[PDB]
């Protein structure tokens, strides 16, 4: 009588991922059988490739999740708002598929199985292939992940809903950033470090009273009476060297509130100041999704 989390939320250090964002074209009932087929395919791929340490998540947008759930649970779920009156655009879609493992080839086969399961009931809007870069660096050259929740126990505490109808579920936020590395390279390495809030090569935290309030860490390291608003990030670099490249931002949280507070801070809604990373990179997509527990994907129908 308990709930099982979807396999793609908790895994750490996965070197590769595939994110598919899509709109529902047909009847919402088509997503019920397709989701059951896909979670079945993920279990089949895990049995065939045990050393891939494969995980996947199927998550739903506000409109379609209210229909599938009959309005029960997922109290915080809503369409992703525009933050900063436009600084963070909104591209809310109906379905999110997140696949992650140690092997891109296996993720690609799993992505093909997801497309075969949903078929022509969906319209694919985005497909991004994430890759861990050297020293787990973001393409800017700064290490991405140091203060991210560590170990299964703390990651469950931060990302997984504990009780009630949504037990085992999680809220997902996805946002694709396009880096302008030419604009970053014009900045001196000390100016870049003040923009992030950590040193570049050694990845040391700059003290809060020594770094600007617009620094990335000052915008997102938020506390409410000493309790941090933590999230489980699964972001990865993406793109081509000569074309579009940047960071595909992805985060899971048991409460959508923690993610929203960080976005209100970053995009100027809380105190009128915005994230210094906006001098070289910009978000171009944005969406909120609800990832139900595994047994509630089996109860669809
Ligand atoms: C271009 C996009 C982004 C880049 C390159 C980026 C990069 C980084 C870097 C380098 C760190 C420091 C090392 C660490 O992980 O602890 C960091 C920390 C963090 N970022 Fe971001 N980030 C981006 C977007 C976001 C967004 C959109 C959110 C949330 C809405 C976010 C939330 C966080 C959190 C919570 C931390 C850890 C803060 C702490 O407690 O020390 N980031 N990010
Ligand atoms: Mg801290």
């Amino acid at each position: 009588g308990m709930s099982q989390v979807q396999s793609g939320i908790l895994p750490e250090h996965c070197r590769a991922a595939i994110w598919i964002e899509a709109n529902l074209k047909g009847d919402v009932n088509a997503l019920r059988e397709a989701s059951k087929i896909f979670v079945d395919n993920v279990a089949t791929f895990q049995a065939k490739f045990p050393d891939a340490k494969l995980g996947a998540v199927v998550a739903f947008g506000n409109n379609v999740w209210r229909q599938l759930s009959g309005g029960e649970g997922a109290d915080e779920l809503k369409d992703f708002p525009v933050y900063g009156k436009g600084l963070a655009p909104s591209t809310q879609y109906d379905l999110l598929i997140h696949i992650l493992s140690a092997r891109h080839e296996v993720n690609f086969s799993v992505a093909q199985a997801a497309l075969a399961a949903f078929g022509d009931a969906i319209d694919v809007k985005e497909e991004i292939h994430g890759f861990r870069w050297v020293e787990e660096r973001d393409l800017s050259g700064f290490v991405d992940g140091t203060e991210n929740p560590a170990g299964e126990e703390t990651r469950r505490e931060v990302a997984v809903i504990k009780d009630g109808v949504d037990a085992g579920g999680s809220y997902v936020f996805v946002q694709r950033w396009e880096h302008n590395l030419k604009q970053l390279n014009r900045m001196s390495v000390p100016d870049q470090e003040m923009m992030i809030g950590r040193t570049k090569d050694a990845n040391e935290e700059i003290d809060g009273d020594e770094r600007p309030v617009t620094s990335h860490l000052s915008r997102v390291d938020l506390k409410e009476d000493g309790k941090g608003l933590k999230i489980v990030r699964q972001s990865l670099p993406y793109g081509t060297a000569s074309g579009t490249h940047g960071l595909y931002f992805c985060a899971y949280c048991a409460r959508l509130y923690n993610i929203e507070q960080q976005l209100l801070s970053m995009f100027g809604d809380t105190d009128g100041k915005r994230d210094a990373m906006l001098r070289f990179t910009k978000p171009v997509t944005g969406g909120y999704y609800f990832a139900p527990s595994l047994e509630r994907i089996q109860a669809l129908g």
